[PDB]
């Protein structure tokens, strides 16, 4: 029932949706060799929950009778210089994200396809959020400049993600 | 008492194929999904979620001996097999080579006097026979079904409730 050119798109967006779980590991390989075991603990809930994602549109690509095709994952960056620098990979990382969902939003949008449409929103919202939350926690890093005591409790507050 | 490097090497290695091995699964998923398995469908969801938890199984003891993960690239997985048994033969086949995979493994470490790393992997080999045997049973089922629609869907089934 859903378009060929629709399917595509959302089938692009499963992929990116697991190579962004596998970033986010890779993040976690990072903040666990530098001793982070707050920062690597919250990577790992990001990686979880973008595989979801990624299933979420597996499973709605289905239920539209299309079929998913799995690609290449491309090795991720494994070294950053710096928590900020991390956080701000991710948060460039994000960006692209969101846009590339809009963009299917407009595509679906097009195709007259409702189901499409709503299915996309909550994600649209889920992607909003965040890049939010990583904002937030660069202002912080930014405010604090260098100060260890502040990096310290965001490791334990991340560390508690549930 | 930190890991040696060569040891760190080669569970690295074993990490990224669970990794790969993961993926493989999902692939064989979409297979089935499409021809219209369901219940072979959801073992194979399954089996990729117990290779990820594998993959962190390795993943978090290589940091507790001291040593660092590096990701790399996972390659492309085949998407389509001809016939319900054709794709559980590559599964065969694939968790195989793991098994020999493993127990390389678990010579190098013996060889490197790393008792920590040789206790480590015993679990894995452990379990690492009981699926490959696992696999190779439902593969047996479905060619002595030759045909037979009715077995054929009687195996979706049950590998339908794995939980
Ligand atoms: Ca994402
Ligand atoms: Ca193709
Ligand atoms: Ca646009
Ligand atoms: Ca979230
Ligand atoms: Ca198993
Ligand atoms: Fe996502
Ligand atoms: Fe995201
Ligand atoms: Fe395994
Ligand atoms: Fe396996």
């Amino acid at each position: 029932v859903i378009s060929e050119k629709v399917r595509k798109a959302l089938n692009d967006q499963l992929n990116r949706e697991i190579y962004s779980s596998y970033l986010y590991l890779s993040m976690a390989t990072y903040f666990d060799a530098e001793g982070f075991k707050g920062f690597a603990h919250w990577m790992k809930k990001q990686a979880q929950e973008e595989l979801t994602h990624a299933m979420k549109f597996y499973e709605y690509i289905y239920e539209r009778g299309g079929r998913v095709e799995l690609e290449a994952i491309e090795k991720p960056p494994s070294n950053w210089n710096g928590i900020k620098d991390a956080f701000e990979a991710a948060l460039k990382h994000e960006e692209f994200v969101t846009q590339s969902i809009y963009n299917i939003l407009e595509l679906a949008s097009l195709a007259l396809d409702h189901a499409t449409v709503s299915f996309l929103k909550w994600f649209v919202d889920e992607q909003v959020e965040e890049e939010d939350q990583v904002r937030e926690i660069l202002d912080l890093l930014e405010k604090a400049f260098g100060q260890m005591s502040v990096i310290f409790q965001l490791d334990r507050y991340l560390g508690q993600r549930e």
